[PDB]
C-alpha cells in the first residue's frame, strides 16, 4: 500500500545519453544505434538563439564540427542532418548498450518519466504529464537541454520527449523524436505564448480511485450526474470535458473499487463546488492530475519491466 | 528552473537486483560482490510471520532451499547466515555489474532514492524521506520486500534501506543493510507503535529557500525571530526542533539568497501560526518536508552522477 509519483527505472535510458558539442554549446544527445539525436539548437551561440536561420547555420557545419562524447570514449560523426527541430548526428559505432525502443508522439495529459542530464551525465529522475497546453513542468537547468522523456513497456523504451526550451515563464517545452515541437512553440529566444492550461479531468478522477484503493473514501457520496452535467461544471473550474472515451478507461477502477465511473464523477463535483475543507487525499492538500488510470492500475497492480 | 521531487538514476542499482525463493515466499534480493542480501522472513510461511523463532526456522533450511534468480540465471547458493533481520547468501558468481558501494545508516529526515521490485524485476523509482520515527511513507506491495534504498555519489551507491514491512497503519518499515531496523520495529505480523511523527524543520526550510530560488516569494514577512523563539513555536507545531547544525547547512543557501536563516525563520513561524491561507508554494498548498538542504542545492545547482 502506498501512492507514490513513481519514476520508471532509468538503467536502459542512462546508457544512451551523450554529449554534443558544437563550437562553444555543449547540450546532451541519445544515442541509438549508429545515430546521436539533439536539440539543433546545439549549432547556435547564445546570439543566434535570438533569430536563428537554421538551414543557414547547419550550412556553416560539417560532420567534423560535432564533437560528441559517450562518458570516456569519443565518437565518429561521418553524416548529419536536421530532421525538423533535430539534429541527427550519423556516427560510426552503434551504440552497445541501444535498448529496444521505438520513437512515439504522446498526446496532451499522459504521463512520462524525464531523465534529467547534464553534459551528457545523469542527474535526475522524475515523472512528468504534458499539459493540455503541451508545456511540462520540470526541473531544467542550463545544459538540460536534449534530455529526454519516456515510458518502459516491459523491455521496450518509448521515447517521446527531448527537451529543447525554457519559456521566459519558467515552464518547459520540447519536441518528440522526430523533431517535432509539441504545442506552439519554436526554438528561437523570443517571447512566447503557452496556452491557458486546464487540468487533466481524467487524471484526477484516477488519482481519487487510487485514494480510495488505498482507504481515502471520505469525498464519497451516493450522488449522481450525467457526463454533459458534470462537463459544465468541470469547464466553470477549467477541467478538460470528460469524454465517453475517458470514461471507458476509467471502467477497470470502477470494476475493482466498486465506485460507478459517474459516481466518482459526482464526487468529484462536489470536491470543486465545495472545495476540500482542510482535509487532503493521498497526503495532497490539491487535486493531483498527474496520474493517468494506466499509472494507478500499474503502480497499484505491481508491474514490472524486464 | 522549475523545482520536482527526483531521485537518482536507478541504472547501477537494477544491476543488482534478484529473486530470492525459499519454499513458496518469493521478494527481493541485492546481489553485490558474491553476496545476495535479502530479509530473513523469505523462510517465513505468512503462518510463521505471526510469531516467527527465525533460529529455528533457518535451522531447517539448507543452501539448495534457496532459489536465487537474477535475469535468467540461477546462481549456486554455498553458504548462508543471518545478520540481524537479514539473510545472506554465498553464491559462486561474483555480480559483474557490482557498482562501487558502501553501506550507510542514515539519520531521520535524511532523503533515499527507492527502487520498487516485484520478483527480482524494478517496477518504479521515488524519493523518499526517513521520518523522524523512523518509518516511510513509501509506496510497497506484496513482494516489495528486499526493494532498497539508496543514494549516489558519482560513481558510489550508498544502500541505507532495505524493505521488511508494512505496519497495520498503512507505513512501511525496514532496515539497514546489515539488518538492523530503523526504529523500534520488528520482523513479526504483530500490532506494533510508531513514534508521533514530526516535521523535519530544517528540510522545509532548505524547500522554502528553494521557493524563493524559483522566484516564490510571497511568504517572506518583516519580522525576525532567535533560535529559540522559533523552536519554542516549532515543539507547539509537531515540528523537529532546530540546532545550530542545521543552521550552518542552510549556510549556503542562506548566502545565495541574501536571506538571514532566522529571518527565514520568523517567515516559517508566521505559516504556521497564520497557515497558508489557500496560497501555495512551488506548487504545492502544503509545506514540503521531503527535500534536504543537499538536495535542494544539488537540484538547484545540477550535480550529475557517471
Amino acid at each position: 500500500s502506498g501512492f507514490r509519483k513513481m519514476a520508471f527505472p532509468s538503467g536502459k535510458v542512462e546508457g544512451c545519453m551523450v554529449q554534443v558539442t558544437c563550437g562553444t554549446t555543449t547540450l546532451n544527445g541519445l544515442w541509438l544505434d549508429d545515430v546521436v539525436y539533439c536539440p539543433r539548437h546545439v549549432i547556435c551561440t547564445s546570439e543566434d538563439m535570438l533569430n536563428p536561420n537554421y538551414e543557414d547555420l547547419l550550412i556553416r557545419k560539417s560532420n567534423h564540427n560535432f564533437l560528441v562524447q559517450a562518458g570516456n570514449v569519443q565518437l565518429r560523426v561521418i553524416g548529419h542532418s536536421m530532421q525538423n527541430c533535430v539534429l541527427k548526428l550519423k556516427v560510426d559505432t552503434a551504440n552497445p548498450k541501444t535498448p529496444k525502443y521505438k520513437f512515439v508522439r504522446i498526446q496532451p495529459g499522459q504521463t512520462f518519466s524525464v531523465l534529467a542530464c547534464y553534459n551528457g551525465s545523469p542527474s535526475g529522475v522524475y515523472q512528468c504529464a504534458m499539459r493540455p497546453n503541451f508545456t511540462i513542468k520540470g526541473s531544467f537547468l542550463n545544459g538540460s537541454c536534449g534530455s529526454v522523456g519516456f515510458n518502459i513497456d516491459y523491455d521496450c523504451v518509448s521515447f517521446c520527449y527531448m527537451h529543447h526550451m525554457e519559456l521566459p515563464t519558467g515552464v518547459h517545452a520540447g519536441t518528440d523524436l522526430e523533431g517535432n515541437f509539441y504545442g506552439p512553440f519554436v526554438d528561437r529566444q523570443t517571447a512566447q505564448a503557452a496556452g491557458t492550461d486546464t487540468t487533466i479531468t481524467v487524471n484526477v478522477l484516477a488519482w481519487l480511485y487510487a485514494a480510495v484503493i488505498n482507504g481515502d473514501r471520505w469525498f464519497l457520496n451516493r450522488f449522481t450526474t450525467t457526463l454533459n452535467d458534470f462537463n459544465l461544471v468541470a469547464m466553470k473550474y477549467n477541467y478538460e470535458p470528460l469524454t465517453q472515451d475517458h470514461v471507458d478507461i476509467l471502467g477497470p477502477l470502477s470494476a475493482q473499487t466498486g465506485i460507478a465511473v459517474l459516481d466518482m464523477c459526482a464526487s468529484l463535483k462536489e470536491l470543486l463546488q465545495n472545495g476540500m475543507n482542510g482535509r487532503t487525499i493521498l497526503g495532497s492538500a490539491l487535486l493531483e492530475d498527474e496520474f493517468t488510470p494506466f499509472d494507478v492500475v500499474r503502480q497499484c497492480s505491481g508491474v514490472t519491466f524486464q
